[PDB]
């Protein structure tokens, strides 16, 4: 019962900050409803706490083991059982498109409904996502492959995505797995894969689509050169659906991990063992990176979601053990030895522990909300007025924040999580030694930071001629100019957003400089990621603070009891942000103003 | 080779170069040590820890103790025990012992530097290794009787342990329940069970084990005062001539699972529960525990943050070789061409920008230990900074606390940059890294977490001593910064310094505030750790740049080779961090002056 979920902070994002409910019930969410969709989040929140979460220590304790001989691993039956509570309750299918069984909702809704997934058991959710993978298998597909997507959608297929390499990693054009067309058309695909996530998993599925990057003989260099093949485990029949005989795709090691265990993270060969790996070109058009980054954007989403799911349920986990824990007097009697004993709720150092975890979690949380509102037209419409270009535009930049920031935020506030169960956080016995190490991956997976970074930068900002930047700070800044209660933390937000600027505007010049000496793009590099986390704290005050507004309003209309205090610890965490977190960007924007290539000159022999 | 990448040759230029180490070498009670023999110390230290210690640090943690209940006895690895032989027969578990116990006579600086190799390599290893030392302290503490058994235990290489904490007495020490009841003879019994206790059994590593215990008798007062130390062996033995007699009624009743560090057993330890008492012999005969046991915690917490520091140090060497030889991806300057040469990742400015911040770090941590350690000889401080015994013992009791607490927390921080260097390599438990952040990880809680650093820091290391330790080191500090090469990074520390002081100055106004205002005191225990850290950034710093100061002379007169590149790898990190870490204290210190006490005044319900 390690997950601790918090719904409550879910429907205040999603109702009362966002309005997500505006388009419930109209045009493409005509069916749900505000009350449907509450129950479906309190829903999925008992069942991740319950079954879902059952099984979080046994497949860290009891991880997967790998058959050589037959390809297979063998996973814990506990965690078996969580994914069948999963199918059972149809949540492989939230958010699927309704022509494959799903039921329509906005993404703001999906998104905390698998929040709860990867709270509970992330790798759950992980080998869960086949019929999403078919949904943009069925997109990017021809007719007859959009029929193959709705069998596997219906039968639930597993599924995995295979872009990487020894070699091959952040430069995914560098892979050297080929593929060798046949005269029906189809095409044959040679090559070893690595780190690839459920690339066997047991008895789970009777199937597993393998969507795969090869290059074609012939085919040019780099990622434009790369085309996207569906490899299924089983050929199966194209009718009917039926397994058929199995096809040459198979794993050859897995990979022993610092956590995430129970993910099968495989070595996974393509026609070495004297059986063709048969692939079907997507959409039957050369445009592998294209189609593949359908699916990286969703792994990013993930990821970030994944890292953000994690970092609540260690506060809260934190928060519960603080309440408990008593040790040592009040600091205001701490001269006198015998004073009442307090629990460490009363100290300060806990305090600022345990609101420095609210407020990041918080923050993040919204984040990634609102990122999700940008990803559906209507609701970007409805909530933003936005037009469905800039809503994507605004979607492409902020997926970098939830993914990059998020992670290496949620894994450095964790370590405020364990700090405040003293030594007992460091035992196996609680579970923030594990949301440490499950999480360590996050940073890593789905691009590194340095890639989420660079992205950011180049093309997200520079390439989309920072308009989906200047829409942001347009909302910080309107609201920024908007009583008196959030006067000092306006002002705060107003520096802030002085710094990011001050910091996009150096990087920038440094751009600019490069046209002359081409190693001042050195510094863009140098500064790229500390610019990145600068713009997630950014938003995350300003989030935060419009979170304290709506909450200044519901406290002056009259909440009571637990509402008030909910209320109360949303204008707490928005002062507090900004006054302990935000001004740390003046001296980073002052840092960034100063870069230099003495450390790209240095010797390598100096290091 | 192993694991462990060692730095004899920063620790010589340190112990040498910079502070001088070595004028005390060869005089006095360092007589019969010279400046070679010290240097062949460490080299063959280094080797024995790349060696034999380091070789069985994967499998303590693969293959972790098992406790016995059949018999109350934990059993270690087979390889570990290896090791632990490897240790005794080159006598290294005397390092810095007493002559008279069978030591060689040596400088704190060098004994701990030797200590760093064991810490890096195994430091588990360390730890059950500190049996002699632990005599030493019983030996000085002890009367003239005791004195004798203390020989005996050194002389037979007994085990030993600190046994404090209690399931409800961590931090607060003087809750302990543990009773004393004397009998007539003269002996007590102890009679209580203690919590997390390290190597409180180590298989047959040992034929005793000393256990230094804290207990209350019968009738004494409360808190830390009314405590006792007690010496209560595993058995029973002849005080004359050290042959073992019967079991003593000191037991283990369970292991615990731990995150990391897993081949150091960490048991409950139960006294007097089992059936027969656990005899224990007040030490010094005389009642006064805490101050006998704070001998031992002293030594602790230098041992634990070096610990943290040597461990940072191998990950970056392991970082930076790794990415020395990965291949991935083109020069930034090339970056739009496709077809651009692939580069090793040392050519990347993120990965640049990483590894320096490591190096700064790891190297500016050594110099931190290796500096507090030039003040724990009398004779070395005076040498060295000329500063009389008195003082030079302010000044260790004032930096233990920054080793111990600013070590610990920088060291598990900087890690994320050596695992993040590795790419999703990093993730995998075939590189030392991810076993490096989790053995790493309880530095931040045991022997008093950083909370309770950096209230020992303010409270008893600067205010109780009126500032005169704390005011020494800022005039050193404020020396280097009077005094071309070295103008900026003197600009940047004397900003740093006087942020500094700033924090030090709203943090004694909080502190003398309270007596009119009684919750002013809560500003400062939200203020500490911050305090702490900041210290440790500044000392870091301007050791850095003593460090390139140092490089510049030696290659103004014609360093070359391998010595050049080490010289001209100190400028750039002294630079580095001057440039990248120093400017955020002054945020700090704004936030500092702005602390309010609204956190403190929220209801609890609301986090
Ligand atoms: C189903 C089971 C899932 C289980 C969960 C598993 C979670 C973790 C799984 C993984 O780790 S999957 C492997 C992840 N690998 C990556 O994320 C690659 C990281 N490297 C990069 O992102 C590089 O920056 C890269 C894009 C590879 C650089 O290659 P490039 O060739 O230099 O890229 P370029 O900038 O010129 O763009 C080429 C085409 O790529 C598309 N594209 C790039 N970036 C994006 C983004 N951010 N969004 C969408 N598309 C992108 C474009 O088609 C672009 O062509 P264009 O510039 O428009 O002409
Ligand atoms: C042998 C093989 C094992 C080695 C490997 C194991 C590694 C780690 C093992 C452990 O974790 S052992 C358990 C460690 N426990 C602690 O470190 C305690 C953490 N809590 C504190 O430090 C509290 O701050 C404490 C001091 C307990 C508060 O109690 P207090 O009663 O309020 O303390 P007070 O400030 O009033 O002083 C009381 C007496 O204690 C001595 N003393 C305190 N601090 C120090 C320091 N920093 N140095 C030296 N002595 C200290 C004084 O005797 C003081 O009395 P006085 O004020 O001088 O009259
Ligand atoms: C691996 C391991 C080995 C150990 N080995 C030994 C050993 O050999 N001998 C031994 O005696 N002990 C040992 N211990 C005990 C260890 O020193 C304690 O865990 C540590 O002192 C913290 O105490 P606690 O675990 O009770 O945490 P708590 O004291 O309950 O701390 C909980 C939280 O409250 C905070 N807090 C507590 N009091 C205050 C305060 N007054 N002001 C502000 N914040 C406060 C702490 O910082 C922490 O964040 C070991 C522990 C571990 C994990
Ligand atoms: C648990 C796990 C699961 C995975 N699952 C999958 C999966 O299902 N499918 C899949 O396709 N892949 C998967 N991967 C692969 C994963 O996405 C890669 O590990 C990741 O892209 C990093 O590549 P790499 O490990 O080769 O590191 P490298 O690319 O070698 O990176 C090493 C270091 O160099 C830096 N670096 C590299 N290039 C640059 C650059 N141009 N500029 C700046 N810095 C740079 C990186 O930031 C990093 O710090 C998985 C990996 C892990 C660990």
């Amino acid at each position: 019962s390690h997950y601790k979920s918090n719904v409550r902070d879910q429907v205040f994002n999603l109702f009362e900050v966002f309005g997500v409910d505006k388009v419930l019930g109209a045009d493409k969410f005509s069916d749900l409803d505000a009350d449907t969709a509450r129950e479906m989040l309190t829903e999925i929140a008992r069942l991740a706490e319950g079954p879902i979460a059952e099984s979080f220590v046994e497949g860290d304790r009891n991880p997967p083991v790998f058959d050589p001989e037959t390809h297979t691993v063998t996973l814990p039956e506990g965690f078996k059982k969580s994914m069948r509570a999963l199918f059972d309750g149809g949540w492989d299918k939230v958010g699927l498109a309704e022509h494959l069984g799903g039921i329509p909702m906005p993404r703001a809704l999906q998104w905390a409904l698998i929040e709860h997934i990867l709270g509970a058991n992330p790798a759950a959710y992980m080998y869960a996502m086949g019929p999403g993978m078919s949904e943009i298998f069925y997109n990017n597909g021809t007719d007859e492959q959009k029929k193959w997507a709705t069998i596997a959608a219906e039968r639930g297929w597993g599924a995995t995505m295979v872009l990487t390499e020894p070699d091959a990693g952040s430069d995914v054009g560098a892979g050297r797995t080929k593929a060798v067309q046949q005269p029906d058309g189809t095409w044959h695909i040679e090559g070893v894969k690595r780190f690839i996530t459920s690339a066997d998993s047991d008895d789970l599925f009777e199937n597993i689509m393998h969507l795969v990057l090869a290059r074609p003989e012939g085919a040019g260099p780099g990622t434009k050169g790369l085309s996207l093949f569906f490899v299924p485990k089983f050929h199966f029949d194209h009718e009917t659906g039926e397994i058929g005989e199995r096809n040459g795709v198979f794993v050859t090691n897995v990979e022993h991990k610092m956590g995430l265990k129970v993910s099968a993270t495989c070595e996974l060969s393509l026609g070495q063992h004297g059986i063709p790996a048969v692939g079907w070109l997507v959409g039957e058009v050369h445009n592998g990176i294209a189609q593949m980054f359908d699916v990286i954007e969703q792994a990013r989403m993930m990821v970030g979601t994944k890292a953000i799911a994690t970092l609540s349920t260690g506060y809260l986990n934190a928060l519960e053990y603080a309440k408990e824990r008593v040790q040592g007097a009040d600091m205001t009697q701490m001269t006198d030895k015998t004073a009442p004993r307090v629990t460490i709720t009363h100290h300060p150092d806990v305090r600022r522990s345990l609101m420095t975890q609210k407020a990041y979690a918080e923050g993040l949380r919204a984040i990634y909300l609102y990122t999700a509102t940008f990803q559906d037209a209507e609701v970007a419409q409805a909530v933003h007025g936005v037009d469905g270009d800039l809503a994507a535009r605004v979607n492409d930049l902020l997926l970098p924040i939830v993914k990059g920031f998020g992670s290496e935020t949620a894994y450095a506030k964790l370590t405020e999580s364990l700090q405040t169960l003293g030594g007992s956080g460091f035992l196996q016995d609680y579970p923030i030694e594990q949301y440490i190490r499950d999480s360590k991956i996050d940073s890593l997976y789905a691009g590194t930071t340095a890639i989420q970074a660079q992205d950011f930068f180049f093309r997200k900002i520079i390439r989309d001629k920072g308009q989906a930047l200047a829409y942001v700070a347009g909302e910080i800044e309107q609201f920024i100019k908007n009583n008196g209660r959030l006067k000092t933390e306006r002002e705060l937000l107003a520096t802030a957003l002085a710094d990011v600027q001050g910091m996009a505007a150096s990087l920038t010049g440094y751009l600019m400089a490069a046209q002359e000496d081409a190693a001042s793009i050195y510094k863009v590099g140098l500064g790229s990621v500390r610019f990145l986390m600068a713009v997630g704290d950014l938003l995350s005050g300003w989030l935060l603070a419009r979170q304290a507004a709506v909450a200044i309003e519901k406290l002056d209309a009259g909440a009571t009891g637990a509402d008030k205090s909910f209320y109360e610890g949303k204008i707490a965490a928005a002062s507090f942000f900004a006054k302990n977190m935000l001004p740390l960007l003046t001296s980073t924007r002052q840092i960034i103003e100063n870069l230099d290539n003495d450390v790209m000159e240095l010797d390598e022999a100096a290091f």
